């Protein structure tokens, strides 16, 4: 079996992506950001304490008839940015564009953060990282691709963000018209139960290519590029008026600057992100100077990979025995 489903900008900076997702029976659709950085799939619904719900649609368990409350489980969750949630668990029926799964854990959240609140746009969050980091206790549940594994023609996912337009999630499938060129696979250690690799270098501009190994995890939960700071302050050395702000939390640069395109290195392939990718736009309304796309990992422990870089490409997350990535020219 295969599944396709078109994944949507939630704002007009690419700040996230949010995919339908159809749970329950009858069918209930909730926009879910899809976060290969966690295993989790959680969701806004009726048990969710009220004040900390803001527009969201929720899930209503007692209205499927195939749910099933998980006698005893329990979920936390902390992510890397500070958001945090926390719940119950159901099982019931989880649809994503044609592809149904039976017996999916889906996690019902009685307390969410701030952050997620805020954002009325995401329902939820769907976890394509691997099994081992699901947080459900005492029994640790499994994602909705290693449920569907099986079942799928191949054992594979794959992640077609668009640059201010809407792209494609495809479960099952490899689509061959949706790339340009050849597919270039590259090694995943599961080691930490993320979709980590190691990345042969990067080049500024029409700068020369540095060979260097950058470890790195894909990630389409976060909206950054996060590089070591040798490689950051090389990039924005070539942004003129481009300064590392301890107030704002970052680099940012001048609105009016143009910015350089930037590579990085899958085996001897190239992924080039365009310039305009690493704009981020004013730091608050009205201000003249805009917040980059492209910062420094050294407060975060980990090089990230986000959906600044991963929209570039066409990627290929291969769940087989041996787990690789592919990215793709498109
Ligand atoms: N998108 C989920 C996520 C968020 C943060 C991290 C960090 F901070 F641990 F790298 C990994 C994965
Ligand atoms: N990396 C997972 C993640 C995704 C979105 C959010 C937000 F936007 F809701 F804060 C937090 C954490």
């Amino acid at each position: 079996s295969t599944g396709s489903a078109t994944t949507t900008p939630i704002d007009s900076l690419d700040d996230a992506y949010i995919t339908p997702v159809q749970i329950g029976t009858p069918a209930q659709t909730l926009n879910l950001d899809f976060d290969t950085g966690s295993s989790d799939l959680w969701v806004f619904s009726s048990e969710t304490t009220a004040s900390e719900v803001d527009g969201q649609t929720i899930y209503t368990p007692s209205k499927s008839t195939t749910a099933k409350l998980l006698s005893g489980a329990t979920w936390s969750i902390s992510y890397g940015d500070g958001s945090s949630s926390s719940g119950d668990v159901y099982t019931d029926t989880v649809s994503v564009g044609g592809l149904t799964v039976t017996g999916q854990a889906v996690e019902s959240a009685k307390k969410v953060s701030s952050s997620f609140t805020e954002d009325s746009t995401i329902d939820g969050l769907l976890g394509l990282a691997f099994s081992t980091l699901n947080t459900v206790s005492p029994t640790q549940q499994k994602t909705f691709f290693d449920n569907a594994k099986a079942s799928l023609d191949s054992p594979v996912f794959t992640a077609d963000l668009g640059y201010h337009a809407p792209g494609t999630y495809n479960f099952g499938f490899i689509d061959t018209t949706a790339y340009t060129g050849s597919i270039t696979y590259t090694a995943v250690s599961t080691k930490q139960g993320f979709w980590e690799w190691t990345s042969t270098g990067y080049a500024v501009g029409s700068g020369t290519f540095k060979s260097t190994s950058i470890d790195g995890i894909a990630d389409t939960g976060t909206t950054l590029l996060y590089l070591p700071a040798t490689v950051v302050s090389a990039y924005w050395a070539q942004v003129s008026g481009a300064k590392s702000s301890s107030s704002v939390g970052g680099y940012v640069f001048p609105c009016s600057a143009t910015l350089p395109s930037f590579t990085f290195g899958v085996g001897s392939a190239r992924i080039v992100i365009p310039g305009d990718y690493i704009d981020f736009g004013p730091i608050s309304t009205g201000s003249s100077s805009c917040f980059g796309g492209i910062q420094s990992s050294a407060g975060i422990g980990i090089n990230i990979f986000g959906d600044v870089a991963l929209k570039a490409a066409f990627v290929v997350f291969n769940g087989a025995t041996t787990p690789t990535l592919g990215f793709a020219s498109k």
